[PDB]
């Protein structure tokens, strides 16, 4: 099967600046001819081109609310269009916002897909219940069915059509869940494993109920959205909404390793890498660099090592 | 239930010298307003007053002897108090020496009372065996039943009346045990998980024996004694017993954690925090932000998240 | 049972230059002192004398043959020798490639041993699948049966004589490892724990299976290979090979740990220590230190205490 990279150079949905830089740094960081030597195709769509709506007034709270909308539609599109050509979707962000278009689109070709939430956040925190109106808090909310008419209609996301519901997705790495946030997911009864599981149970374990919850009866695709801030800062020091007691380098490794071996990644989604938030070269560099890292280990990539099929070395 | 804060700026447990300055760099670090969010009552009860007994000759090797007698003296008539009107007792170190006032004073109002000790080290080292006569490494001494008579009387602590014995008492996260106190615990039959109990177990495990052990039967309150050393010197830097190899952030949580959820929280020390020991701002703040962490999950902050019940945040 | 440290100031199995230096700075860091405290019997054998081969051409790509084969042909043989006596080899590198003479020389007078290898690395690829001819990453390959004959003979290591089956060795801590070594090991089927299996287990449940495996049925002395890059930099930053991701300090120490309680310690290699590759002192020290850590690990020394036995300390 073939990959496909899609940049989405966004920044509309956090009130920071620099993620949007984020798709030029990891392809920088040699992104792409890395991914190239896996056994996987690989093509560089390019980064999504958005047009800022001039004069986008905060719908009430909701800030950037047709800027983004439209990114998002765009995005949704070109992704929707390749998963159609069978070529797993590589998104790289830009903020967590363009969650919404990279799943929606993806939906559409795979409707009957699950997502795998990597954060410390849940970022399912609807127009109403937000305490800012950043849209990089809000994806969950849109893409939700559950949530369908429990707020408002936003400028731009009238398109979004809650393509999951609450037993399609599972987080894993929440530790900063917002009281209205907590609400809801206690509420909806999602399924997660915030630190304290992961603490009490061991990333792998934990893995294995995110395996079995999502894809026990019927072997639907995965969509994998994983947020660098999931990590601990100190792996993903360059993002927005850094949070202490985070998935080990070597966890977040373990889960993008383990959902390469189910097979069933159809689409992936490196966001909230912002270059531009490093106290030192490093930390930006060392972010970018275990960014590329999951998304290899995703495809491939194994601790255990790696050889070429039908090849005797010797 | 609520809630008593009472500050212990003593430093004389220990041979070094800013923790006494732990309290208000705790404090400082927003301790209060951060607990009152918590769906407990909060009242500061302020920081005792210690008078220095002029002239506190050594007591053999136990050095400052007095000194710390009276000030524990004043600290378990205070907690006593405190605890006889029902309201959680927390104490902000200042060194661990001043355990046994904290202690001391909660037993007698909670004499079924078990013990929670949070530390690299034990603590347990009787004026006999201490390598040094610092008593901020004896204080399970003086409290345990076991070790009465076991060792002359040090000037100042006539008031204290052995009010525990090795089965009232669980460690955690030791990792420094000198060959007296080792001995001592190991004769005593102590329940522990050192370390290497953790490293075999995972924190989890480890949290469920410790409370199966201490709660099996009756279910008494628990008085959480933690010493920021405790934790690696890469969380909880500012001490003056930094052990490496230690509870991370994430363990330390997740113990405050399930012990806020036994609802048995009756006690808490937060120790060693010594804000002058720090390497660079950062550490000492890192530190204290941990420390104030710990604290508000022992009451209820989850990783998980937290909302306000009978509240629609729709 | 007694100990005898032999030192092994070698560098040529490396490219680049310091390791030699290294038995120098682990017994400055007080080592054997150290070691002497334990309840075993200490003898510093001091270090072996190597003789540089002038004139070593490279032998195709593997640089230096000579000068290493020579190197470990001494080793094997004062290890061999000493091993006779009934006493614990202790080996201080140098260089890993070092790691031939050491088993060797322990075969020998105990062929029926088993090796634990921890390293980031295999250190199993051939003369022939290096790529680079350093040898310090061939070690497993000259030492292996299964690799007899399947690769050209280099020059001074006519010596070795394959003494260990892919059956007999265990692999702890890789996460970087080339596609020849993954083949050949995947090939003969090699167990290991790569950083995977060990975020899946965790070190406790790894080290049991571990155990299990190799000494399920014959109870046969265990030869420890303890490559210092194992561990993840931020405990052993001075070496030539630094890999992200790796083994914790209490994971390192867990290992050693529960192998001293196996009572089956034969021999042991602490390698790659390369005091010269370290950004501030610092690093070098506690890289050093953690090393003479798990060293004094193997011999006894538990992070739950350590009391002298029939002695009250009371
Ligand atoms: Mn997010
Ligand atoms: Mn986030
Ligand atoms: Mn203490
Ligand atoms: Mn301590
Ligand atoms: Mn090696
Ligand atoms: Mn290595």
């Amino acid at each position: 099967k073939p990959i496909e990279i899609i940049g989405a150079p966004f920044s509309k949905g956090q009130p920071r600046g620099g993620v949007e830089k984020g798709p030029a740094a990891l392809r920088k960081a040699g992104l792409v001819e890395k991914l190239k030597e896996t056994e996987y195709n690989v093509r560089d769509h390019g980064d999504l081109a958005f047009v800022d709506v001039p004069n986008d007034s905060p719908f009430q709270i909701v800030k950037n609310p047709r800027s983004v909308g439209k990114a998002n539609e765009q995005l949704a599109a070109v992704v929707a269009e390749t998963q159609k050509n069978g070529t797993i979707s590589v998104v790289l962000g830009g903020d967590h916002s363009m969650a919404i278009g990279s799943i929606s689109g993806h939906a559409r070709v795979h409707p009957d897909l699950c997502v795998i939430w990597v954060d410390a956040h849940t970022d399912i925190n609807t127009p109403l219940t937000t305490s800012s109106g950043n849209l990089h808090g809000q994806p969950v909310a849109f893409l939700l069915k559950e949530l369908k008419g429990k707020f408002p209609d936003v400028p731009g996301f009238s398109w979004v059509t809650p393509c999951i519901s609450a037993k399609d997705i599972v987080y894993i790495g929440l530790r900063d869940v917002d009281p209205g946030e907590h609400y809801i997911i206690k509420t909806l009864g999602i399924k997660y494993f915030s630190m304290t599981e992961v603490d009490k149970l061991g990333i792998g374990k934990v893995m294995e109920e995110t395996f079995s919850y999502l894809l026990g009866r019927k072997k639907r695709p995965i969509h994998l959205s994983f947020d660098v801030d999931g990590l601990d800062p100190v792996f993903t020091p360059a993002t927005g909404t850094p949070v202490v007691g985070g998935l080990s380098y070597r966890e977040g490794l373990y889960i993008t390793e383990e959902i390469y071996k189910t097979g069933l990644l159809s689409g992936l989604d490196i966001m909230e890498v912002n270059p531009t938030l490093g106290k030192t070269p490093e930390e930006v560099t060392r972010t970018v660099n275990t960014a590329v890292a999951l998304t290899l280990s995703c495809f491939g990539t194994k601790k255990e090592g790696n050889h070429k099929p039908e090849t005797d070395y010797l």
